[PDB]
């Protein structure tokens, strides 16, 4: 059995999330997207908990479906240095045991969907660990509220205490990740962080997960890869696109090597601007081994479908002509990551030549990236050979 999951979302009781954060708008764009899991997440919120209860039907003590959507209980909590951290629960009793142990170190478990924590990483990482509660560090890589931002290493951050797993973040894939060998050892997540319901942010980032059902325990199985469960693939956002992937100034956007910006004392010398450090140079500075596991699951990388067709259309986002066309590819086929991932590159063609040649061309990394940094986001363009050749011819066709 093979299903796909995002672990990580918002509720509406989240800061600057929106209000369309209910179960039933999510359970029904996770239809339309393809995701057959989804995280609660904000589970340590009491008001979230209640209409989760109201919302949906029990699975088993772990495992919610609301909709035809099936969901577990997750959360993301925020310690002492302002570093996230995501907690999977395996019970509403671990949550409750959970929400009273850390209760007197916060003051906002109530009236916040992402509760303030006065503790360290440690003390987070060992109370979870204790009610066997799974953790790890939210979004490592990101430039914000991250891991590696206030930290050099795992072990500077959580100490004699355990991690399940690393989320990798919109701002990094697997390959990335692995230059730093601590985290060979550790299982990657990849989720979408998702601040609205919509299809081009729910989903935004998943993982696909072999698994015998759909229970938390099994995708506790495929997180530690057990027993025949597994992640199959993680997909997300190119992270060469990133608005802070290179070093760049913030002003004129100029790539600049690390080292030449720390001599420059961070001034672009091209119009005096403040250069910012990237996130690959970021990791690079961490680098420590040129391999990576060799069970590693694959990283796709992948836009919404939405976000392919403004682009092939030439249209915006929003636009009457890139809502008919993606309503017509999820009117064929039942979702948006079957077109993404799983649809031969002829099946789309029937639908849209010009959509087919561009998600070809995602799933073979044949597209020409100019990368993002110091703020603006990278560019992406399909090769000249790829739109002149026949679909039939793609794999054929020399490139560059
Ligand atoms: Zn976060
Ligand atoms: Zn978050
Ligand atoms: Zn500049």
């Amino acid at each position: 059995m093979v299903v796909d999951g995002d672990l990580h979302i918002h509720s509406h009781y989240s800061k600057a999330v929106s209000k369309l954060m209910t179960f039933p708008i999510i359970a029904e764009n996770a239809k339309l997207k393809g995701l057959n899991l989804v995280g609660t997440g904000d589970s340590l919120n009491p008001h979230w908990e209640k209409e989760l209860l109201k919302h949906s039907k029990p699975i088993d003590d772990g495992t919610f479906e609301v909709n035809g959507v099936k969901f577990i209980l997750t959360c993301e909590v925020e310690d002492k240095r302002r570093v996230h951290h995501l907690l999977i629960f395996p019970t509403l009793s671990q949550v409750r045991e959970f929400r009273e142990k850390v209760k007197i170190y916060s003051t906002n478990i109530e009236s916040e969907g992402r509760p303030n924590l006065n503790l360290t990483a440690e003390e987070i990482a060992e109370m979870a660990n204790e009610l066997d509660i799974l953790i790890g560090p939210a979004h490592a890589f990101t430039p914000w509220t991250s891991l590696y931002k206030e930290y050099d290493s795992l072990k500077d951050a959580y100490g004699d205490a355990k991690i399940d797993f690393l989320e990798l973040g919109l701002s990094a894939d697997s390959d990335m990740a692995d230059m730093i060998k601590a985290h060979h050892s550790i299982p990657y997540l990849s989720n979408s962080d998702a601040h609205s319901p919509n299809p081009h942010r729910l989903g935004r980032e998943f993982n696909r997960f072999e698994v015998k059902d759909v229970t938390f325990e099994e995708i506790r199985k495929a997180i530690k890869g057990v027993g025949g469960r597994k992640i199959m693939l993680n997909a997300g956002l190119d992270p060469r696109l990133g608005k802070y992937h290179l070093t760049a100034c913030s002003r004129c956007y100029t790539k600049y090597t690390l080292q030449d910006a720390v001599s420059l004392s961070w001034k672009c010398p091209k119009c005096g601007g403040i250069i910012k450090k990237g996130v690959r140079d970021r990791i690079l500075e961490l680098a420590d081994t040129s391999e990576k596991p060799k069970d590693r699951p694959p990283y796709v990388r992948l836009a919404p479908l939405a976000e392919i067709i403004a682009m092939v259309l030439g249209k915006g986002i929003e636009s009457k002509a890139v809502k008919l066309l993606w309503n017509r590819f999820l009117r064929e086929f039942g979702s948006e990551i079957r077109v993404l991932i799983d649809l031969p590159i002829e099946s789309i063609a029937s639908v849209h030549e010009g959509v087919a040649k561009a998600i070809w061309a995602y799933r073979n990394n044949k597209l020409i990236i100019v990368p993002g940094g110091g703020g603006k986001y990278g560019e992406i363009r399909i090769p000249e050979e790829i739109l002149k050749a026949k679909i039939e011819d793609l794999n054929s066709i020399e490139i560059s």
